[PDB]
């Protein structure tokens, strides 16, 4: 088959998260987020590892944007720290918080570097959740707003491209299901209201969007986990089903169609765990439609049959010893089953670039949207050879053939704006550590110092700027 | 905890006007395709044809009276085109009409919901003749006027209708796989013709939103969901295709007024999309249902294609099992048998759960009410002395579904109502008579008429309980 050419204005780019690259914690006037408060917790983060430093991007910003103008990015995708505009959250502008991104919004464009401004990475101001929980209250809805207008006003004449919520489904379920991530809640109803408010804020800002930047493309960003059933068995199929109604199509058809799936619903409300629902709110949800949808994607999952007294939380591989994960599930609906015609990474995580073309043709098949590939990579415990060389060869294969299936989707039919590389540099993990490396460019320090941060290409660095150089066409 | 079914179910039954009829020239009636199709020599079993059927249009009022005695909520008909306008587009023919008024008044009079069926495969052969009938964008016009004139006579007591019944299998049985009028095989005449009956059915809907306002629409799908055949991502995504292709590519039309785009774009590659008017895609997306209808056998189970592969396959003709071969489309996909459901001696897969599965996918996609059109089991009977038969396979089978119908409902699916295939025994299109499907045993067969009667199996008491019990017992 013939196969189309990358479009001429595709996105290729790279990305991070304010969080996991900026430091400067306290500086500048920058408030509290909820992030750096809980890394503080004892036990909570790998050796203590936390976002006071991270990679330091905050004082550095000029050189990584050098090397991404070096690479010949098109974009580059990062997200607004809100504690650094609204150190409270409400309340009070902090110029110099958007200083800083007026400084690197600028950075990019006199290199021609597109600027993906993500709106939202789990950073919430401290001083919100002090007061009303974040996003357990609707009050969050118009904060999230104001905040939102704020970077409509300062930076819409100069960024096309904004992404709000960035895997909401993460967010959530971690801070409120799993007590993995802030606040730490382990309580399901509690998860689906704050879920419900988040999608009322991502539908606020999108409405208030229209308003301030009518020439700008907005969308969420979603952590899409494309569901396979194991085999032609009935009850796999009901499974596969089930799994991806619930995982899935629960945030995507919100975010689309601006309602909620109605077995997933009924599920849910056979358990006392709907959400709570206010006049005004279907309204709203649904007047919100996006320009596109933001796809954060690394794997898929095969799932099967799941009886009632059943799986429930299995065991994460987060070690990177191959072998170590269990099964997950919802006892009456699905269990995760390893994928016996799949390589996996040394934690656990499906190697399926051909997921990657069944999720996007899935979008366009339900939703009709374009696509943003928002983040897709592969960590890995990467070397510092003699000479400042990091051979990547494992990165480089896996990104070969995620690009091959886009371009693949893309003859299909399926309209693809762009992708962003996970990561950039290399980045602080939430939980984890720097070991587990995702970017294109090594950053020399660990979880026990930060050494002196020095930036160095990986042998992926070189491949990718070949990639963009060709659009796609020597992969 | 189940849920049960809601009081307002429409438990029904089912039939179609060629297989039950008869009286094929009598009080005006025209040819259709099906009558002058089915004199071709060899080409139905036996010489088997729709002259007279079971001989329905003479003995409604009995068939009738068994349907009061059933307690059926709901009976699914189709009206015959060519008793209606025996030419399809000149002078209505008020005794055609005056068969259905008394089949609806006979309906009404013992408390059944009339389900109009507005076309069952049978289109006047005057319209084939004048314009190839479905390959013209005339019949549009002449299916609408003919819609009109149904919904103008009979609108006021008939609040369900289906407009195309199986769409998916008269334009592929009969444009692709030559099985059905016209016996063609032109796989691009088959997607011309297949737009040419979306925008009929679409143009019936807006019609129908004006003479029945208060009235409930839909097209019936013939819908076998696909399965993937394992988590190879090869085969996942040729079940994106299948079901895209097979399922998606009518579904979406009726509901979105969309053809799914890499379906097109991989028949724009061929040479094989349709003609495209101004206005189409208009009328396409103004047309929504009220429900979708769904005509539910079996699951397909689907697997990777090379572009070396499998195309066009043999369907069993005979019923002798396994001779039925593989179908796809080369590169994309192709049956492949299902190793975890059994298959009848024709090669029909046997899965209930399949049909929750399909219902689940239709309320997921399209947050589409339901209303299933026919499901059911066809196998000999044997007529024991003293006129019994004893049918527990047929039973068996619709018990399995109706159980799988109340746990998609617990789901939340919305489902209207369940019209099991078929009420009486009725004429197959190509193969006669043996493999019966009705509550109600005809006696006749292959070879003669016999003297028609009427003789209620063992299943039609099994549904009459089911009825009784609004499906609480099984």
């Amino acid at each position: 088959r013939h196969l189309k050419p990358f479009p001429p204005e595709f996105l290729w780019g790279a990305a991070s998260a304010a969080y996991q690259v900026e430091g400067a914690w306290n500086e500048d006037g920058k408030g509290l987020s909820v992030w750096d408060v809980f890394a503080k917790q004892p036990g909570r983060t790998f050796k203590g590892t936390n976002g006071d430093v991270a990679v330091d991007h905050y004082h550095r910003y000029q050189e990584d944007v050098a090397l991404m103008a070096e690479m010949g990015l098109k974009a580059y995708r990062f997200s607004v720290s809100w504690s650094r505009v609204f150190p409270d959250g409400n309340g009070a502008v902090n110029e110099k918080g958007l200083d800083f991104y007026d400084r690197l919004i600028e950075e990019l464009r006199n290199h021609g570097i597109e600027p993906i401004v993500t709106l939202y990475h789990w950073d919430v101001p401290q001083a919100l959740m002090d007061a009303y929980g974040a996003w357990e209250s609707r009050r969050i809805i118009d904060d999230f707003d104001r905040y939102a207008v704020t970077l409509f006003q300062r930076f819409g004449d100069r960024v096309k491209y904004w992404v709000t919520l960035n895997e909401q489904n993460i967010f959530i379920s971690f801070g409120y299901r799993l007590g993995l991530h802030p606040p730490g809640v382990k309580d399901m109803k509690r998860m689906y209201e704050a879920n419900h408010i988040a999608n009322l804020a991502n539908a606020k800002v999108i409405q208030s969007f229209r308003h301030y930047v009518p020439d700008g493309k907005i969308g969420p960003s979603f952590a899409y986990s494309p569901m396979y059933p194991y085999d032609s068995r009935p009850e796999n199929v009901l499974a596969f089903e089930n799994a991806e109604e619930f995982q899935n199509h629960w945030w995507m058809d919100v975010y689309a169609w601006g309602m909620y799936p109605q077995a997933a619903w009924n599920y849910l409300e056979s358990q006392g765990l709907e959400p709570t629902v206010a006049p005004g709110d279907w309204e709203l949800l649904q007047a919100a439609k996006p320009d596109f949808m933001g796809v954060n994607y690394y794997q898929t999952t095969t799932v099967e049959h799941n009886p009632p007294d059943g799986v429930g939380e299995g065991v994460m591989n987060t070690t990177g010893k191959k072998g170590t994960s269990t099964s997950s599930g919802i006892p009456g609906l699905f269990k995760t089953v390893r994928n016996p015609h799949v390589d996996t990474t040394n934690w656990d995580w499906a190697i399926d670039p051909v997921g990657l073309r069944i999720g996007l043709r899935r979008i366009a098949n339900r939703y009709q949207l374009p696509i943003l590939i928002t983040e897709n990579g592969l960590g890995e415990f990467d070397t510092l050879e003699p000479g400042d060389i990091v051979n990547d060869d494992y990165r480089i294969d896996y990104l070969r053939r995620h690009v091959q299936e886009i371009q693949r989707a893309i003859t299909d039919g399926v309209d693809v704006l762009g992708y962003c590389a996970w990561s950039f540099t290399d980045l602080l993990s939430w939980l984890n550590g720097y070991q587990k490396r995702y970017g294109f460019v090594y950053v020399n320090r660990d979880d026990e110092s930060e050494k002196d941060l020095r930036r160095i290409k990986k042998k992926s660095f070189y491949w990718y700027q070949r990639v963009i150089e060709t659009n796609g066409a020597e992969l």
